[PDB]
């Protein structure tokens, strides 16, 4: 027991070491993509697998059903997983360069007109977000699958026979047992299961009142009303969130709505004032401030020296408990001033943990670390919130602002579930190479309702043109925060004595609300994620009920609304 104590220490004083050293060189490829930053990486990622294999190694000697510090036993038991460092040398070095291949292929990928050459951030985004011609938005989405999903497919195979031959070497089946074992809820699937069926309602309304919007401004032949929504006209590159059609959708065209971006561009915002908002409310919660040197060594803008950047917005940890930064090429619009939330959240996540041991340094589960930042950038995005920020200026404008929320959150639902119905099905084996493409699409119009505007052909594979797909990050933990930050809200908003909607509740400055989500941030990973759940809601599981409170209004003029124009809802 005593041996098993001096284990941890020591696991845990090499760890930041080294986790340092990667973080750094991780950090320095990712600000700054060359020949010479991919061979350091490359090397330190070779020099954190010897660490992790030497104290992985030790920690398997331990019986950890003999050990009585239930702290002690489960670091332990989480050290015994060596993940890729579990690979015979030569596999372990083709992945990681694997790896390396796809994150580069994705953040460097341009779209050319045969003419100048567009990047995903801020050009294809922006064309995506503002186009209203179908042949414009279509050239921008099937450029970019052809430019970065299928230039991944070529590594895709390899990737995944080494993720899962890792995952087998450490006692899993296969990769997507792993990563759905980082909750710790054997009920995992079913219960993600149940709370997808519960949105359904307000997602099929949704849906179906977009399309008959879309009907309306592409014309009956681009739309069946009866059917899918073409993939390429919601706003977004992946049609994962629709708030950028709020202008074709708006329930009340009468009560006019403020142009956000032209206010934050006219009141000169930038990105540095958009995070200085953002660490406003952290600390008008009594939460923590971001270190100085946060200001000083972000990356909080896309560079203008021509270099290659990960333009893909990101927190880090440095693992040394005072260095926590932000890489973030950020546009000033009020969808990066909701991200830059949401990257904050991490950051005050890293900074909470900070003196846990190392191998507990991780949200409660992953989708506690995703859903801080959006719990508050709910409050941050009322009309109550924005009219203070000077952003803004009815029983007409509150279902205009549910619509505009409900057009990011509910859309979002299906899509964040989705993501890895089809990675634990690759992951499993249950769909090939030869259909990846084929189900990744059964998929989006089985939960989304989409459709891909222009048939897909052999060669494509759409996944790879998401983020998450090369980058290998999990996407799950998206669909537990879209539920879960509801319900912190709901508990928030209780905590600070407000009364009224749920929907009406701005929780800025509430001492009450911060001390909730700190004590739950301390955790870290210490103990199962129903504590932290109990901590800040009273209660131990996930329910969708919080979310469909707030959007209860919302349902019930999407219901009266759809009803009165005959739609059928679903496809
Ligand atoms: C099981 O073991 C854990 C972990 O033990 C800690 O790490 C081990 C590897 C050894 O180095 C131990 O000496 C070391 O304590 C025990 O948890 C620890 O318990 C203490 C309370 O005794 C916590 O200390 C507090 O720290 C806060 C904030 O810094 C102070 O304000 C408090 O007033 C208090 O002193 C410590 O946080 C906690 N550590 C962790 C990471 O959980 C645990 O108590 C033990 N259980 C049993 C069965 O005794
Ligand atoms: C822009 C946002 N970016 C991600 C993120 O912040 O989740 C980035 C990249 C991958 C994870 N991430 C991190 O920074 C991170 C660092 C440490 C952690 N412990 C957890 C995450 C995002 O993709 N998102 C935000 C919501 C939807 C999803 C998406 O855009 O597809
Ligand atoms: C970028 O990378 C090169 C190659 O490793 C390095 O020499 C240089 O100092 C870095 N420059 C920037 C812009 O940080
Ligand atoms: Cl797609
Ligand atoms: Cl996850
Ligand atoms: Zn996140």
């Amino acid at each position: 027991e005593a041996e098993a104590s001096k284990f941890v220490e020591e696991y845990d004083r090499t760890s930041q070491v080294v986790w340092n050293e990667y973080a750094g060189a991780n950090w320095n490829y990712n600000t700054n993509i060359t020949t010479e930053t991919s061979k350091i990486l490359l090397q330190k990622n070779m020099q954190i697998a010897q660490h992790t294999l030497k104290y992985g190694t030790q920690a398997r000697k331990f019986d950890v059903n003999q050990l009585q510090n239930t702290t002690i036993k489960r670091i332990i038991k989480k050290v015994q997983d060596l993940e890729r460092a579990a690979l015979p040398a030569q596999e372990l070095e083709e992945y990681n360069k694997i790896l390396l291949d796809m994150e580069t292929t994705y953040s460097v990928a341009t779209v050319c007109h045969p003419g100048s050459c567009l990047q995903l951030e801020p050009d294809l985004t922006n064309v995506m977000a503002t186009s209203r011609k179908y042949e414009d938005l279509l050239w921008a989405w099937e450029g970019w699958r052809d430019k970065a999903g299928r230039a991944i497919l070529q590594f895709y195979p390899k990737y995944v026979e080494l993720i899962n031959q890792a995952a087998r070497l450490n006692g899993y089946v296969d990769a997507g047992d792993s990563w759905r074992s980082m909750y710790e809820t054997p009920s995992l699937e079913q219960d993600l299961e149940r709370l997808f069926q519960e949105l359904q309602p307000l997602y099929l309304n949704l849906h179906a009142y977009v399309r008959r919007a879309l009907h309306r401004h592409y014309g009956a032949q681009h739309i069946n009303l009866e059917g899918p929504i073409p993939a390429h006209l919601l706003g977004n590159m992946w049609a994962q969130t629709w708030s950028n059609i709020y202008d074709l959708v708006v329930p009340f065209p009468s009560a006019p709505s403020m142009d956000t971006t032209e206010a934050m561009l006219k009141q000169g915002w930038t990105p540095r004032r958009m995070f200085k908002e953002a660490d406003d409310f952290f600390t008008s919660l009594g939460l923590l401030p971001v270190p100085p040197e946060f200001w000083q060594k972000s990356m909080l803008e896309k560079p203008t020296d021509g270099r290659e950047v990960v333009c893909h917005a990101s927190a880090w940890d440095f693992y040394n408990g005072k260095d926590f930064r932000i890489k973030q090429c950020t546009t000033v619009n009020l969808e990066d001033l909701v991200v830059a939330h949401h990257e904050m959240g991490h950051i005050q996540y890293f900074m909470q943990y900070k003196d846990l041991p190392v191998a507990l340094r991780e949200g409660a589960n992953p989708g506690f670390h995703e859903a801080i930042g959006d719990v508050l950038a709910l409050s941050v995005s009322t009309p109550k919130h924005l009219h203070s920020l000077n952003l803004l200026s009815s029983d007409e404008h509150d279902i205009n602002f549910l619509m505009k929320m409900a057009l990011d959150k509910i859309a979002f639902i299906p899509f964040s579930y989705l993501v890895d119905q089809w990675r634990w099905r690759v992951f499993d084996g249950s769909i090939t190479k030869e259909n990846y493409n084929q189900e990744w699409w059964s998929l989006r119009l089985k939960y989304q309702g989409l459709c891909p505007p222009v048939p897909r052909t052999q060669g494509d594979f759409d996944p790879g043109a998401k983020f998450h797909i090369p980058s290998s990050v999990p996407y799950i933990r998206y669909f537990v925060s879209f539920i879960i930050q509801f319900q912190f809200h709901e508990a928030l908003c209780q905590a600070a004595g407000h009364t009224g909607p749920l929907h009406k509740c701005d929780i800025y400055q509430s001492k009450e609300a911060g001390q909730r989500l700190a004590t739950a941030m301390k955790l870290g990973f210490s103990r199962p994620w129903p504590e932290a759940m109990q901590l800040i809601t009273g209660q131990p599981q996930m329910s969708a009920s919080a979310m469909l409170s707030y959007f209860k209004p919302l349902l019930d003029w999407l219901r009266t609304e759809n009803e009165l124009h005959g739609e059928k809802l679903g496809w």
